[PDB]
């Protein structure tokens, strides 16, 4: 709270060392001591430098390759910015994180791929971004259809799991926007406000039939396995 | 009438005995035997009784414990008051299973919790009862919850199972409650007609999106099986 | 022309010759040679051509009972018109391929009844035809129950699955006539579009529990193992 901060500074300045080089080793157990002394300090302050920290470490993780290494800083980057409260950080992890996803794609990785998907979809869902939210489950499934080609299954299954869990998500979110603007039109009916409910329960519906979209996928998923 | 009838009302006496003697097993014997003549007879006036009979059984139960024996009765309440087709016991049927349910999970017994659960969702189903079948979902999900910490991976499933056509149901009934109102818009199209048919549509897709993620909730559970 | 090509239309004559012979099972073999050639050229119509020959193959078959080759008479149909597009000759095997499914019905085949349903949703949902999608759905149900009775749970499996692929893609389609519907809306907005535009709602609603009706029913079967 107050006398344990300084403990993670020097945390920080052991890590920071990984600018001139590019370690991904001490990087690593550095981000895994900051985000956890940070964390139990409960200062909002150190924890908005150990998430920018954090995708300094994961931008040049990107670079060269790395990442398998990568999606672990920027887990540590989310981690930092779920517990910290800050919106704008959970979009810039949330969108860096989907880099990672279509990198690890590439790269035939497509373990690290959903693992860089999970973390898309653990900042979006925090930051309440449907529009993020949306597109981690678009790209879930594209790992997805991505891993039935390589006959993994192992993250097949689990892909479309995260390609769910981010389009139920984005559907609460529509949801609650929906029920915003019909408590506006009582008290206030008009056939301006009409029209802008009625466009909102479009997108519902075009949110919720791309739900049980992914819902099938996922049944099919396990009825491979089975 | 007289035969295939009187056997039904001497297993009633047989197990009215029971209940003042003790031993609700034999009790309930006695009531399986009861609501097997009471049902080829097709009287609804002795399906009441049978019914409410059954329903005292599990009463005496509840007192005693033995959530295994007041499941039992409970089942031949809800089958003996879905053939008579009296809504009011249905609804007392319901009531006292979510009783026996919840009992079930403070004892630790989920899978008995989970058959009482599921004998509650029979009967407000063929009631018509929303609010009792959404009320049997939530008892389901935390079943659910329970099976989970108690590594009960099979019960969870089926609790998951019971608390997603528990919500089901309740889906088709705003489904019908909204095809009437629009049948209501077919006729007279008025402003005030509008807000009342844009009002429960925003609670059909709210129920929507909580089967959904009753749904995901259940798949979740099949995709821990490894 | 000469290689490659014509050896589809000596194989589609050829099946001509055992339509006319009424062998039928023959018949399905050489169409079988002609779709694959057929494709190895990739020409639009040929596959036009062994599509609606195909299902005439599939319409004698059914005269003659035999619900186990026309439902190969009309996976050849509905491969070669996949292939060649013209949804009025997908929308034309469907109609057949629902044909087959209630013959295989009855008779006691729950298994190519499940195979003729997957034929008449995979034409369906290529041409379009929600009306056909939900048509499809509707028999895959009647199989599900109907492999319950007679015992073989693979088979139900399998028909709810094909019952929630066509009752999906029926409703990605009414999706698609409320998302036209919401922009006439918003070029015209009065109480006449409006009432218009909340008729499709209930009927996407309608459709999306009738889907999600289905995709619990093979949640259920897929609890098992």
């Amino acid at each position: 709270a107050l006398e344990k901060d300084r403990r993670a500074l020097e945390a920080l300045k052991r890590a920071q060392e990984a600018e001139k080089k590019g370690d991904v080793e001490e990087a690593v157990r550095a981000a895994q001591e900051a985000v956890r002394a940070a964390k139990e300090s409960g200062a909002s302050w150190i924890l908005r430098l150990v998430a920018e920290q954090a995708l300094r470490i994961a931008k040049e993780a990107e670079k060269q390759g790395n990442v398998e290494v990568a999606v672990k800083a920027a887990r540590v980057a989310v981690e930092a910015a779920k517990q910290a409260g800050d919106n704008d950080v959970l979009r810039k992890v949330a969108e860096q994180a989907l880099r990672i996803a279509k990198e690890a794609e590439k790269q035939g990785n497509v373990d690290v791929a959903a693992k860089a998907a999970q973390v898309a979809a653990e900042a979006a869902k925090q930051a309440g971004d449907k529009d993020m939210l949306e597109k981690v489950a678009k790209v879930a499934e594209q790992i997805a259809k991505a891993a039935e080609k390589e006959g993994d299954k192992k993250v097949s299954i689990d892909a479309t799991r995260i390609a769910l869990e981010a389009s139920l998500a984005a559907l609460e979110i529509i949801l609650e926007e929906l029920k915003e603007m019909l408590e506006r039109l009582e008290k206030n009916p008009d056939k301006d406000v009409i029209v802008k409910v009625l466009k909102v329960i479009v997108k519902a519906i075009e949110a919720s039939v791309k739900n049980q979209k992914i819902s099938a996928k996922n049944q099919k998923a396990l009825a491979e396995l089975a």
